């Protein structure tokens, strides 16, 4: 009952924020007819900034997203339908196999999820199944629970599909998950610009040694980064992105990379190189994240990330 919540929220955060801007979440939060009012970016940003409490993530998301709707008309052509969340369930999913296999490699060790078809897994499993028979599409893709899971660790189930919903379709994220893998692919192109534009010195050492962003980036983007990094530093990740958009795993991506480098230039073959960034890079300390959240946190690549995406089709033909 209110011990879920507490079942749930019970992760390190990478630095508790204090006192004082726990307050100015209250204040935003508390305004009458929230979501019809337009905040002030930099306010928000700030706020983002100076730490998202860890009891209030949930509604903070939420209220995140109320305020992108009013930012981004987000157009009548692409809407998703609205079959509520208990009318889908009632029907089967085809995807049934797919979510199971991976709903078992979600947060395995945090005790919400460690029992076996237990409460929290449950309710993941309907979320997902609900998503699936929504968007026939994408149904199921690898990596999803890891998203919806971390919607569910912070606000209802039902709650955490709406929230899906709107990540999925209002923000788009639903395209890196369709099945002919394009999108993802070309997320990879970006990706791999970006390095060479930002990190050339990293870029021609992993040109050199043939070491594409697909060998290690795949479950950065398709997890967003919740497989392998500390559940701390994954929650200010999605802070980020409630407020800035999916770009921001671009963001996580290159800060982590660049930050690393010195590291991964003193590696020398393939299985070295992708074994650092797999494994030991994840392994990230407690000032690491902090700085890695700041920096992403006031980095611009919007217009370079578009460029890539034009380049890329450029030299298909």
């Amino acid at each position: 009952d209110l011990l879920n919540k507490r079942l749930k929220l019970d992760y390190e955060e990478i630095t508790p924020c204090l006192k004082e801007v726990t307050t100015v979440w209250e204040k935003m939060l508390s305004t009458p007819g929230r979501s019809k009012i337009k905040f002030d970016m930099e306010k928000m940003h700030s706020a983002v900034g100076q730490g998202v409490p860890r009891h209030h993530r949930g509604e903070i998301w939420k209220f995140l997203a109320e305020q992108f709707h009013l930012k981004h008309q987000f157009p009548s052509k692409q809407q998703p339908k609205d079959v509520p969340y208990k009318e889908l369930l009632k029907q089967l999913t085809s995807q049934q196999h797919a979510i199971l296999i991976d709903l078992g490699r979600t947060f395995p060790t945090h005790p919400y999820f460690s029992a076996q078809l237990g409460a929290g897994q449950l309710s993941l499993y309907n979320i997902l199944k609900a998503y699936s028979l929504l968007d026939q599409e994408v149904g199921y893709c690898q990596g999803l629970s890891f998203v919806a899971g971390i919607l569910l660790l912070h606000m209802s189930e039902e709650e955490a599909f709406k929230m899906l919903k709107f990540l999925m379709f209002d923000m788009g994220l639903r395209k890196q998950y369709r099945p002919d893998m394009i999108i993802l692919q070309i997320q990879m192109y970006q990706l791999s610009r970006l390095l060479h534009d930002y990190h050339r010195d990293l870029y021609n050492h992993l040109e050199e040694h043939e070491i594409g962003p697909s060998l290690y980036a795949a479950p950065w983007f398709l997890t967003m980064f919740a497989s392998q990094f500390p559940l701390g530093f994954v929650a200010r990740v999605f802070d980020m992105i409630f407020l800035q958009g999916t770009e921001v795993i671009f963001k996580v991506a290159l800060s982590l990379l660049g930050s690393h480098k010195p590291l991964i230039l003193q590696h020398e073959n393939l299985e070295t190189i992708v074994d650092f960034i797999k494994s030991t890079l994840p392994n990230l300390g407690l000032v690491q994240m902090e700085k890695t959240i700041n920096q992403v946190f006031e980095m611009d690549i919007a217009k370079q990330l578009q460029a890539y995406e034009v380049e890329y089709h450029v030299l298909q033909e």
